[PDB]
């Protein structure tokens, strides 16, 4: 048992709501949120940019020093970082970013990185600014993910168009 509240199980393992996944992280808490991140783990807009505003600038601060020591991450990689006042780590998981060209077989790959943890609050991979079609972001996270995933979706329009068409 757990404290996430309120949402729609998809499957054994796949939970999904209409959510801010800000507003989300900052009830619940939960041992682990997903970021998703680019490269260099410039949180600048979308879900980056909104988690990072959250923690006032924090994230982007342990972030900065995170590169300047390891360099960027790969694309469909992953780095666990603070949660700072969201939860207690930060997953930052980098999917393929559509806009910029990048291969959207990596998908499955950045969703993997959510296997090495049993319970996570988590955005569609690739979805919004990063421009892929969120409907197949759900059902490679389906086909993918075998740990406890609950997703949070900011788009009341998008979310029952998942629901309403999902297989
Ligand atoms: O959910 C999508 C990603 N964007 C966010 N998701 C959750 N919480 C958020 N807070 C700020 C941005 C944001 C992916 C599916 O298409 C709709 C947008
Ligand atoms: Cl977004």
């Amino acid at each position: 048992v757990n404290s996430f509240s309120g949402y729609l199980k998809l499957t054994d393992n796949v939970y999904i709501k209409n959510a801010d996944i800000v507003e989300e992280a900052k009830k619940v808490k939960p041992t682990v949120v997903v970021n998703a991140a680019n490269v260099y783990l410039k949180h600048g807009g979308g879900v980056a940019g909104a988690l990072n505003k959250a923690t006032n600038n924090a994230m982007q601060v342990e972030s900065d020093d995170y590169i300047a020591t390891n360099g960027p991450l790969k694309v469909g990689g992953s780095c666990v970082l603070s949660g700072h006042n969201l939860a207690k780590h930060c997953l930052h998981v980098v999917g393929p970013n559509v806009n910029k060209g990048e291969d959207i077989q990596l998908l499955k790959s950045a969703y993997e990185n959510f296997n090495q943890h049993e319970v996570l609050l988590a955005p569609l991979l690739s979805a919004g600014i990063f421009g892929a079609d969120p409907i197949h972001s759900l059902r490679v996270c389906v086909d993918t993910v075998r740990t406890n995933v609950y997703l949070a979706v900011f788009d009341k329009n998008l979310y029952d168009k998942l629901v309403s068409s999902f297989l």
